């Protein structure tokens, strides 16, 4: 799974530990391994949500699977309750999207997923 | 609906305004409540477009529908007249990429859309 | 086309051709032109990837079309290839996400690609 998580808080008031916490949460979440989990942090953003620059995140998820749309309301809201915690947000200032891939559509290790299987 | 700007464009060329003309526009263009628009920018940002590194906008936009083929046309002329206009950007610097996605697949206040309609 | 590639490497250490060289190897696997092909580059960034900071690459890559399974394995083949040589990635910290899309679902030049064709 490949996470982006977009916030305009500061580089330094999302703790070190926030990519391992999330990458735990949705390695439990999605039943993926902790290996083949990527999360990549563009804090200090410049972001509009709703008319203001209060406090948010935004968050694309991808993974080969693990995304029905009851699967996707569980990430919501692990996902959410890890933001409120460690990012200080209210839950209506964290906004998540899901992209489900085909293992033709990720490439890793030199060759898609499709193929190594 | 969720924007993402990445522009070369240095930030302090990216007017303050911006983000809240852009929120204007696609509530418009996609009758979508402003209260519920994202805007990402990402400007100074390293980009190459046609191998040159002239100035140019690439814009990501995700929305639960309002993306018909039609919509699509409307959404581009008038998210590029902004672009001309605030960027400097000719017509032909501005691409869009538009992803259309089920409730299902949107996380939003805890919860997915479609869990919360 | 349109790239993203998201890395924790320094910026200084992305060298200043990647991009025509990442512009020109994807104009070969996808038979596309030059000058439709857009690089963006977040280097310098906060990534964990297997829960570590090792080096990565994380990509991001949309076209209309040039996307089969076959074609994808193809992309992945020469992204990586590329990556190990000029970023100095293991194949195993190269991750590749590929989505297809519609030409009624990207802007260009100031309509979408399906109306100007």
């Amino acid at each position: 799974p490949m996470v982006k998580v977009a916030t305009n808080i500061p580089d330094k008031d999302v703790p070190a530990n926030f990519e391992e916490r999330l990458t735990d949460v949705l390695a439990e979440s999605m039943s993926k391994p902790r290996s083949r989990i990527a999360i990549e942090v563009f804090a200090g953003a410049r972001i509009l949500h709703g008319g203001v620059r209060n406090p948010v995140a935004i968050i694309k998820i991808e993974s080969i699977g693990s995304m029905t749309p009851e699967d996707n309301i569980r990430h919501t809201q692990k996902v959410t309750q890890l933001c409120q915690q460690a990012l200080n947000l209210p839950k209506e200032k964290v906004v998540i999207s899901f992209f489900d891939l085909s293992p033709t559509n990720v490439g890793f290790g030199g060759t898609t997923v499709a193929a190594a299987t």
